[PDB]
């Protein structure tokens, strides 16, 4: 049968996460906001009045198994500039998102050139509206292939806007189709 396998789900993570931000503090953050009224993490920034923002997160090393075309699906809310004062100039819209494959399953430090882009992310047509305060939930995928390496790291690039990361999910398809 057909599906998608999940390589990580970020909301299913028991215990650390164990991603890494540059810078440690005053960049990505992680907050827990309370949701029900349960208590879900989240990684935030919000540093849209200053110039010159390269506040990088990477997930720890994430096995392909045996797939080549990996998706990864991000859950995140996004701030619009208009909304926020004394931002002008600064204030960025989009976020960056990256991958760096490797054999090494606890790189420790890893350099910015060593990522490679995969796509501009931005807020468009797909989200809910959910959640004290009514939060406006984006969706977006994308995807990456042909991968070749035991594993990845992926990673996520703020350049001055005011976004929480809600959820991370990567993962591959099955195409294991029926006999008949």
């Amino acid at each position: 049968e057909t599906g998608e396998v999940t390589l990580l789900d970020s909301r299913s993570v028991q215990g650390e996460l164990g991603w890494i931000a540059s810078p440690l503090e005053g960049g990505w953050e992680e907050v827990s906001i309370m949701d029900k009224n349960t208590p879900i993490r989240t990684y935030q920034v919000c540093n849209v009045m200053e110039p010159s923002q390269n506040n990088w997160l990477r997930t720890d090393w994430i096995t392909r198994e045996g797939a080549q075309r990996v998706y990864i699906e991000i859950k995140f809310t996004l701030r619009d500039c208009n909304s926020l004062p004394g931002v002008m100039g600064t204030c960025k819209e989009t976020f960056n998102l990256y991958y760096y494959e490797s054999d090494n399953d606890k790189e420790r430090f890893i350099r910015e050139n060593q990522f490679v882009k995969i796509d501009t992310i931005a807020a468009d047509e797909s989200f809910t509206q959910v959640d004290d305060r009514i939060m406006k939930l984006n969706t977006e995928i994308r995807d990456v292939g042909p991968l070749s390496k035991k594993g990845f790291y992926l990673a996520f690039q703020d350049v001055g806007a005011c976004i929480a990361l809600v959820s991370v999910r990567v993962f591959y398809k099955r195409t294991k189709h029926h006999h008949h």
